[PDB]
């Protein structure tokens, strides 16, 4: 049986890694076990004090996040602030898979990291998406994950069969909306229910939000050409779903680009594409590893727009985790994993 | 092959119902089949342009609800507003299986259906809610199924154990908070986003709810005392949920109470009984067939307290439908059916 | 020109006096001027750092609450979680109009309060509540004022009529929904956006919430009989409103109780009797300082039923401390207080 | 005294209207009168029945939309969908102050207007956005004023400074979200609360949407370069409020842009420029008819950027109507207009 660690289990990330193991086959038919659950302050604590959707844990006591209390699990989720897991990774045995929430092990530029993070880069793990060109070649039998963040999952999907094929330019914008979960459960003012609910705003704006690198890695592995993202993300008053909006400029028929997506995810369960008339949104795609894809052409402002929905907890973080777990461990990628949302 | 119809698989209930469907092991093993999906006016368009969360049906035709088209199936799920269940159920087999969500069969008393109703009584069939007293033995092998109301699930689960016990007095009180899903999907204004984002309001106060007298139905099952009634509902702005705060006069203690409850759930896989300092919350039961109760004291008001959340689209309706037809199959209960909720 | 001090000006209390303020005629016509601002840790920073719609005040500099500060204004408005009134008003001068948010001079009862709060009593000082009988009268010229709980404004609005009249039994069960803003802008996790939204829950259930007593205290200054109040709270997931649904038993015929509320609040500009066959709802008072009111019998439970809308932080608290401070300045008493609400 | 009348008025541009109407100083001193409400299907109803906030108009009755019912007053608002008022003006008075809410007038190109909303153009009346260079020379003493759309006034405000500055590029990018009331009160299922609340879609992108033209025609007035727009709007589950994000790319330091803003802003009294570090939020907006805006320049993607902020049916409708209202009549600008939003 796959013994199963998390640390960080009583944040949202490592909730939602719980919610999925709890729903996974193998977690049915005993070929994986929930081991250990651990955090920081909340050590001593029952799992329910935190997550009271998950009964059938609820009981479960959290312990502390150290090496001996994770050491004996075969796999370990790190859902973590970024920080810990490149020290953490180090003290378990070698043979452990791990699965890195947080960013430490995502950037391939150590400077790039060092400029964004203020830190010393700890290097590079297979990156977590595995509908990217390359990716899942990568995560199979793979002991080391570096899962995505939420954004750039969104982005990604969103811009790069369109970049593959040389069919826009490479300097894209990203507009991406967002519920609050994305933020993490860390008691803040500005994360408070009465200041969220009824309000929208941007954030980090113009090159400063941490996933700005992170989109431009991603799109640079799949063309030449120098890439620039402008990102802007805008929190808005729902709990979960990032609905990204990526512009391009473009002279190629729409026909042409549709081909391109139809080619790039004909044959990836977790991408749909809209049919012609229906646009995504993040409603349908909640609870559920999908994400829903659109795209268009605005013939007078000679740009190409590119509209996908994901839940940013699932296929955003926690889907991309069991996901990539899934392929390291070598069983089904779709495991676990439905594409149905919960809706309305 | 048990092979199921839907009618009514535009509305809401129709695609919850499609949606636990879509992840029953029945499905999976080919056991059970999805067939004929059929409504009124949408008769023609395809489920994704009503269910965009349901991408492995979006493709299917809505057909007429028609007895050919209904005619065939094993199972039949009748997702209707009241009213069409008995002439339909007139023109279905006696072997067919048949599951109403609406209230036509619902109540045992005629005099009771044409007061709050306004029209001629149906009859009455098994009322699928399985954690009633006696209730589970009626639906093994029935072909006849009358699906409870959301708000009545939730105030019986809150209070039959008190009130067959003995420990409360029968004039009971029920305040219950409900998402807008519980409407419906059809377009009125008073349901339009703008409305009821931002703003709470009770409605057909003092009696006149027609789920008042099934409340008290359900109550005169477990004690020959005279009960009383006095349900308020109130939508509040979320999309799903009911929470029942439901309350009546005792001079009992709470020790007695609390084991009258934990000794009528203890094997009741779908209800929980919050562990002590906890308490039930709407979005821990989103998407999940569970029920979360707890239940308390007022000495100074000598009055108790039991607070009962449920997902009204799941354990309000549909996961009933499901799992009432799980036992009317000889299929395990829990089937396709978690009581892990999607949260936050 | 009445020169006014806020202590506690970055709270959500605070903030809503300076909006008030800012709107009031006084204001315009120079009669009252906004002086010290003060808090606790966010002393130091600018008013627009916490309070961004308060935009004539942005670049106010939170100061520290002390005396000296303090001192010099001839109207100190507190808005400090409960046990710091104390100590303050003492340390100001007598002949100073003090208002105070917090529940220190609301009780009248030491060991109510000691049982409730855990600290020693304070005392009592005018309670503001224009509307209640004989309230008004002790708020003209007054120098102290204790402003009501939301949660008791809208209950009592409620009841007072009915059981002031002997129409219902004075047993009384308060169920009340409220926005998130009641609970103050301190960081919690359970207050965190994700959290709220999409969720409802009740919370200090069976007579453990400090306002049971205060509702308690209301109404016995109306009846002689023995009261005893069943008060539930439930957190619903919008920032703003509190409708509380308040039933008792009765024996009293509509017309009568009716007509009761008729006369209680004819003459009262901010309640608001709503018309034959509508109801209050939340969204209908936000931003406004009314109560919406409606009143019914259930025949069948022998039950009386008062549904009332406010939004818990103006008729809840600083459109209520405003109120009275028109009151207690000689002013008239709707100055700065509208009773059109901003919806949807 | 100045008489006026709303069609429209049971909609949510025409009750918003009616909001500010009831707190501006004209109507409390009896130099504004409120006379004929008007509507389709509504006629005959009570205005309770459709704005249960605006309480003191509550027991008016909604009268039918005919040029003789306007008739008779100084001033006529339009609050009603696209048509109509060309054909409603067209029998009016030239004498009459007409102020049009809808579309049919602000458009200045036959062409234009011919291929986005399929009709004949009526022609074009002076746009009812001050702040524009311009603008408020036309407004004063006017008697037909086109109020602008919501999104248009949001990018207007958010890209003119710079662009009529030459310090960024005319090709522009817009996404803006929205609350559900920009689009109106008629029932439709894709505007119901449960589809609305917790979900996030883009509609009606690449360039198919309405106001795209608005917005290039509002920038042509202040650039003779030729200008390009990509606007995509977004709905999140928000009643009221818009986020317009905007990005174009710069041929300038930030130093420079912040000038450009603060200098046509500073003497604005509904235009907020952001202190440093602060972004927009439209919680901080609703309910007043202000403006919040903040400018950044990503320079690696050298890219401009400028948030703002609006209440869409105050300074995106209602406010905007009002304010040229105020400038036609040779009243004060500000007069019934706060900047003070409410929130939380
Ligand atoms: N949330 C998303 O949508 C999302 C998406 C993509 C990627 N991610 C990444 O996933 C990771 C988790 O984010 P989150 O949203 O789940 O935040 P969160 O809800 O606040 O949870 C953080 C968890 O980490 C634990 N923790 C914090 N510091 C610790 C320390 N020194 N040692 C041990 N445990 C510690 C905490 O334990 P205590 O309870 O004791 O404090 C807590 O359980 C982040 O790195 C994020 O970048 C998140
Ligand atoms: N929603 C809940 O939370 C809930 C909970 C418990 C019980 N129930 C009960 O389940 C039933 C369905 O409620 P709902 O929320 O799903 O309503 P809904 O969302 O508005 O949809 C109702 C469905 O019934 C179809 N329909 C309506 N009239 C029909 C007719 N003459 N012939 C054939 N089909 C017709 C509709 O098809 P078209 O699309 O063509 O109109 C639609 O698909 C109700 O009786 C309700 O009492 C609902
Ligand atoms: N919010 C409501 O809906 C409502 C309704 C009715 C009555 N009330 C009552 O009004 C009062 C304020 O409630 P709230 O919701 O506004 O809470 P809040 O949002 O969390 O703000 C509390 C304010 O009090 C300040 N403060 C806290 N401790 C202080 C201390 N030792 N010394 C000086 N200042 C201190 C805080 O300053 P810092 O920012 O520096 O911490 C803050 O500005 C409460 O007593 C409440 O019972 C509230
Ligand atoms: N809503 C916004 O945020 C916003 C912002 C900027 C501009 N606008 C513009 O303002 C106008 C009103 O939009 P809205 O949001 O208020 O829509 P709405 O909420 O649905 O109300 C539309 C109003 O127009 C009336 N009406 C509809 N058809 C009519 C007809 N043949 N004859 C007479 N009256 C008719 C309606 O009366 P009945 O009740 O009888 O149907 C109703 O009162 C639109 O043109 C819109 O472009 C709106």
């Amino acid at each position: 049986a796959t013994k199963v660690a998390v640390a960080g289990a009583s944040g949202y990330a490592g909730g939602e890694i719980l919610r999925l193991l709890l729903g996974h086959p193998a977690y049915a038919d005993g070929r994986l076990r929930i081991g250990a659950l651990t955090a920081a302050t909340s050590a001593g604590s029952t799992l329910g004090e935190h997550h009271p959707h998950l009964t059938p844990l609820a009981h479960r006591v959290v312990e502390p996040t150290e090496a001996a209390v994770l050491g004996g699990h075969d796999a370990v989720f790190l859902a973590l602030p970024h920080g810990h897991s490149a020290v953490l990774a180090q003290q378990l045995s070698p043979e452990t898979l791990i699965i890195d929430c947080g960013a430490d092990f995502r950037l391939t530029d150590a400077a790039v990291w060092e400029r964004f993070y203020g830190s010393s880069h700890a290097g590079s793990w297979p990156y977590g998406l595995p509908e990217l060109p390359g990716a899942r070649d990568q995560l199979r039998g793979t002991r080391r994950i570096a899962v995505p963040g939420c954004y750039p999952t969104a982005a990604l999907l969103a811009l790069f069969p369109a970049l593959a094929a040389d069919l826009i330019e490479p300097a894209v914008t990203v507009v991406a909306v967002s519920g609050t979960s994305g933020a993490g459960r860390a008691a803040t003012t500005d994360l408070l229910g009465a200041e969220v609910i009824g309000s929208a705003r941007a954030y980090n704006i113009a090159g400063v939000h941490r996933h700005t690198p992170e989109i431009a890695q991603g799109l640079r592995a799949v063309t030449d050409r120098d890439v620039s993202v402008s990102f802007t993300p805008v929190l808005i008053p729902a709990s979960r779903g990032i609905l990204a909006t990526c512009t391009a400029r473009t002279r190629s028929p729409l026909s042409q680009l549709r081909a391109a997506y139809e080619k790039a995810y004909h044959a990836e369960p977790f991408i749909y594409l809209m049919p012609e008339g229906q646009l995504p949104r993040t409603g349908a795609v909640i609870g559920s590893n999908a994400a829903h894809i659109a795209v268009a052409v605005d013939e007078d402002a000679q740009t190409f727009v590119a509209i996908a929905a994901i839940d940013n907890l699932v296929k955003g973080t926690a889907g991309a985790a069991v996901q990539s777990m899934n392929l390291a461990l070598g069983w089904p990628e779709t495991d676990g994993l439905s594409v149905v949302g919960v809706a309305p």
